[PDB]
């Protein structure tokens, strides 16, 4: 099937030309991403109508305190970037989304996520020089699709599974 999966939470470098469609069960880190050379991505999921609150949280091992909010209806998902081991995170992207999934693939010396509000949500990339290294721990079930059937990733991340 091209949607190959639910996996349960795992460690692993994914492959490049998959889609990793991830299914966010509760609010908290969904997942970890690093190569510690150039690319560090996690993806903090805050519950529909939050108000302002310190939420800690452990990132790549060290604890970290944001002031989250949302004040939708609908889930958010945070990517928390940053670019080198010794440089502070930034809310680089959000994903927007009732449905609770979120997508990252490992193409073409990028690394591809999904964000804005479902259901016109769009792809967007961050370069990377390293991009095979690129592990990713996982703190949910997730979907493996090809890189071929991304519509189909695309209509489960704005419509749902
Ligand atoms: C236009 C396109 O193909 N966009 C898709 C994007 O493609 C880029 C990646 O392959 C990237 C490598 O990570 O390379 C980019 O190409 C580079 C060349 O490599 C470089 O030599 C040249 O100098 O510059 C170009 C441009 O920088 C590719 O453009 O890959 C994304 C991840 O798979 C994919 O999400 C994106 O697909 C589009 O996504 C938007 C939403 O954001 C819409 O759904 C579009 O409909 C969708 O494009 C459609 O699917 C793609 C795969 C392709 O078939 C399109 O023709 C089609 O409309």
């Amino acid at each position: 099937s091209i949607l190959d999966g639910p996996y349960q939470p795992t460690t692993f470098k994914p492959p490049n030309d998959y889609w990793l469609l991830i299914s966010s069960n509760t609010d908290g880190v969904v997942y970890e991403s690093t190569n510690n050379s150039d690319f560090w991505t996690a993806v903090i999921a805050v519950e529909p109508h939050v108000s302002q609150t310190n939420r800690q949280y452990v990132l790549f091992g060290e604890n970290k305190q944001f002031n989250v909010e949302n004040s939708s209806d609908k889930w958010k998902f945070f990517e928390m970037f940053k670019g080198s081991s010794q440089s502070d995170f930034s809310n680089r992207r959000t994903l927007t989304s009732n449905n609770r999934l979120v997508g990252m693939l490992k193409y073409g010396g990028r690394v591809w996520t999904f964000h804005g509000e479902t259901p016109r949500a769009t792809t967007d990339s961050s370069n990377t020089a390293d991009l095979n290294n690129i592990s990713i721990i996982i703190h949910s079930e997730f979907y493996i699709i090809p890189r071929s059937q991304e519509s189909k990733c695309n209509e489960y991340i704005n419509n749902g599974l």
